[PDB]
């Protein structure tokens, strides 16, 4: 919406998953693992980064059930979600303010790719 | 050196390079891209946080050889460098305050394991 700062990290996000959220359709992105990184978040899919997202808090930790009772948030196929949980614990990263941009922008090619591990939820 | 604040993000570097440089013998870290990320970093290696230094700086490009005049910043074999290079240029990140944990923190495991992408050099 017309911001002059941009995200200093990015997450990988395959599509169609990457469009639903940059495209305002997704506010629910969900992953195994918890993150304390809160604020702006590119969207990188497919080598590109297409927009960003406001990664303003995480819900969980859901049952694959828990979760069907909330598709609109995460558009996500039972079926996908079923065979990417495992059976185990998954979270919902909770994301506002998603925008597209008006280029997709270029990211660095593997191996040259300069990848951070986040540290926020390390038992210190 | 007794610091209250953690690092939110973390580098994922190799033995002997991890050790040297939590242990303070080596301030520069060879890498093929530039970053501009600046501030506390962890050092991941073998899927443990063992420490954490200050990144504070870039130098570059360098070539193979402008780097061998640095033997002593780095401590890296000419022969890995050609090799890893590939007769491309390279970067060193500068670190300093590194510093060794007294206990190694675990660090969760892939594919949960929640990494992120340096946006910092995107051509925006």
């Amino acid at each position: 919406m017309d911001y002059m700062e941009r995200p200093k990290l990015g997450l990988i996000v395959r599509e169609p998953y990457a469009s639903l959220i940059v495209d305002g359709r997704k506010v629910w992105e969900i992953r195994r693992r918890k993150t304390r990184h809160r604020g702006p978040l590119g969207i990188v899919s497919g080598g590109r980064l297409i927009g960003q997202a406001d990664l303003v808090g995480v819900e969980g930790p859901f049952s694959v059930e828990e979760l069907l009772a909330h598709q609109e948030k995460h558009l996500a196929e039972e079926a996908f979600l079923r065979a990417y949980a495992k059976d185990e614990p998954l979270y919902a990263w909770v994301l506002e303010n998603a925008f597209r941009y008006e280029k997709p922008l270029h990211v660095p090619r593997r191996p040259g790719r300069v990848m951070f591990v986040d540290l926020s939820e390390v038992r210190w």
